[PDB]
């Protein structure tokens, strides 16, 4: 028993991180097969970032202007191209440690593990969620750009995030591995507004089911409610509205605990209107929304990977 | 910027986990050089665990009674021995993926990463602290026994914990890699009492310094205090007393923020007597004690590993 904010094992990804250097800028890249992916602003100086013309900047660079260093070995750049906001550097050596991988564009509310890297070396790993406003609340210092987020399904690595920038508000923004930003952000150093950050209601509910499985049941009241009356209360507290798809995803958890989804919603409503009153749930005095329904079943059943 | 409960990259450890089977019981083992370490109760049945005579049970077992499986390959057991509460199985093949490693017995309040494994396959990784009562609050299901905790220093892996059992209270207990339990526990299925769990005060202080570095400064009052007057208040709330060694360890953080240790203590005292009043610090409504002073500097400077 017990419940922890758990990350995926990072072994398969550690063998794919490289150091990419262009001119003076150095950041991290992802080496899969014979191509290296990295943020395109590796070609910018501190002054270029205020208003960069990436096309014009990329024309001035040749294949030999890029230094790719795998741990302590240099890959030869024989081809470069720009796909949206990432650079694809084609090198001469295919990564012998390339795992089975896919590129995926996740949706808000989904979770993934981040391997924070500096100078192409892994520093730590943590689990987080894509917020409804397409930001993440991560931990990144200068030089962490190019760090990637990922999920693991059995033996396959699903890359879903590449880190690009910290906004003036302290939150973080990035792209999928095709270089398309999550959210309305651009790789430029300017004031950019993130929308209202809402709470991922389906994840809160999944967490409450985890609490029941692990012995915390004080929050279970004997009331019930309807989807409409619940969403009316949720919206007042900046909670994402609940749909039937969400109710369907929670089905396995409802069956294992004998607690109907709508009954759990009635419990959550009471917590929103009345608060926790100095109590905790799974050791927390706030409602957690960084566990999906799939995360809860994985941790409460013991799923493994290769 | 930002602050996350961060674990070490687990790559170096993933290549060391094996499946150990004796009779019907199967759990995880740690394969370093030509020896495999695992909990000795792998030789017990469900009925043996109530009152096991490990010496007498081990006599009935021969080298060929143990099945060691590395992923999908079998190591031949050519020697077995019992060191305290662990079994040392000497095999015929040295692990080609053996990293530089040490065995270390950590002290309460120190943190480490756990790689939770089932059937010798990694499931996830999380960071936790050894409580002052020598328990950990982990996430473990049946078959997770033999999972290890570890730290990383540059390129060397320090193994500090092997998981052995869940107490009837839901908390977890285990040994160092020499088989000596942390705490007064024994590998027997009986009611065992853990002492009072106290809050690791030096870690709370380090966390408060992390908050200041990251922009949360509302809790900074303009009072001060003495070590004696502070410890008098701490003890009333089940907080570990502060010593001069603790003040010395916090020195680098005091210098970087310009806030004297004793001034921070005065701020913490106020939080203990008055509470948070519905506010948060680094996104938390409780005081966190699972970050050491060393963890804070590592995450606020960008330390890396190989
Ligand atoms: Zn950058
Ligand atoms: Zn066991």
């Amino acid at each position: 028993s017990g419940f922890r904010k758990m990350a995926f094992p990072s072994g398969k990804v550690e063998g794919c991180m490289v150091q990419v250097t262009c001119g003076t800028t150095t950041l991290n890249g992802l080496w899969l097969d014979d191509v290296v992916y990295c943020p395109r602003h590796v070609i910018c100086t501190s002054e270029d970032m205020l208003n960069p013309n990436y096309e014009d900047l990329l024309i001035r660079k040749s294949n030999h202007n890029f230094l790719v260093q795998a741990g302590n070995v240099q890959l030869r750049v024989i081809g470069h191209s720009m796909q949206n906001c990432v650079l694809k550097l084609k090198v001469d050596t295919a990564n012998p440690k390339t795992p089975k991988y896919k590129f995926v564009r996740i949706q808000p509310g989904q979770t993934f593990s981040v391997l924070a890297c500096y100078n192409g070396s892994p520093s730590g790993v943590y689990q987080c969620a894509m917020r409804p406003n397409f930001t993440i609340k991560g931990s990144f210092l200068n030089g962490s750009c190019g760090s990637v987020g990922f999920n693991i399904d059995y033996d396959c690595v699903s890359f879903c995030y590449m880190h690009h920038m910290e906004l003036p508000t302290g939150v973080h923004a990035g792209t999928d591995l095709e270089g398309n930003f999550y959210g309305p952000f651009v790789d430029r150093q300017t004031a950019q507004a993130a929308g209202t950050d809402t709470t991922i209601t389906v994840n809160v509910l999944a967490w409450l089911y985890a609490a029941v499985i692990n012995g915390d049941r004080w929050f279970l009241n004997r009331f019930t409610t309807t989807l409409n009356d619940f969403n009316l209360v949720a919206m007042k507290y900046n909670y994402e509205p609940l749909t039937q798809d969400h109710v369907d995803i929670l089905g396995p958890l409802s069956a294992q605990t004998g607690i109907a989804v709508l009954d759990m919603c009635a419990s959550l409503k009471e917590l929103l209107q009345n608060g926790m009153n100095g109590r905790t749930i799974l050791g927390s005095a706030l409602l957690e929304d960084e566990f999906t329904p799939f995360d809860v079943v994985r941790q409460c059943s013991g799923v493994t990977f290769q």
